[PDB]
């Protein structure tokens, strides 16, 4: 049968909000990772990570956009 | 037929190491638009874009992924 673009983002999108409710801070590292790639260190990156743990939906969205490589 | 030609990473490469160099503070002001999308606040990214801005190999790469979506290959 049919694999809606629409389904494979909801499957890709479940598994990613599952994963900052079950192991957030693992989720949070993740952020913190990818922005230590660019030369930032923890004390230039921490409160964008906090900003982020304090939103979770614009969380869910960075991970999707920028560890995923996913758009909506 | 088969292709060679350097291919958007190679281009956009190019267009952006330019863009760092000629106009930086534009470059700066496209971070804080990417940010601020996820709720991010200028006292919270601020120090974040002051370092890519002190690091242009990491803010070129830093470009590729976070505004035209490309990763750094290998
Ligand atoms: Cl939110
Ligand atoms: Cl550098
Ligand atoms: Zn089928
Ligand atoms: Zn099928
Ligand atoms: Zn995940
Ligand atoms: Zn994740
Ligand atoms: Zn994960
Ligand atoms: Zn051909
Ligand atoms: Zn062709
Ligand atoms: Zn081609
Ligand atoms: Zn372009
Ligand atoms: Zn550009
Ligand atoms: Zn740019
Ligand atoms: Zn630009």
């Amino acid at each position: 049968g049919s694999h809606s673009e629409a389904d494979n983002y909801a499957r890709e999108l479940k598994r990613e909000q599952e994963e900052i409710i079950r192991v957030p801070d693992t989720e949070a590292a993740e952020v913190a990772e990818i922005l230590a790639r660019y030369g930032i260190e923890p004390h230039e990156y921490g409160p964008v990570v906090n900003a982020l743990r304090k939103k979770p939906q614009a969380w869910l969205d960075f991970m999707m956009k920028f560890e995923l490589g996913l758009e909506k």
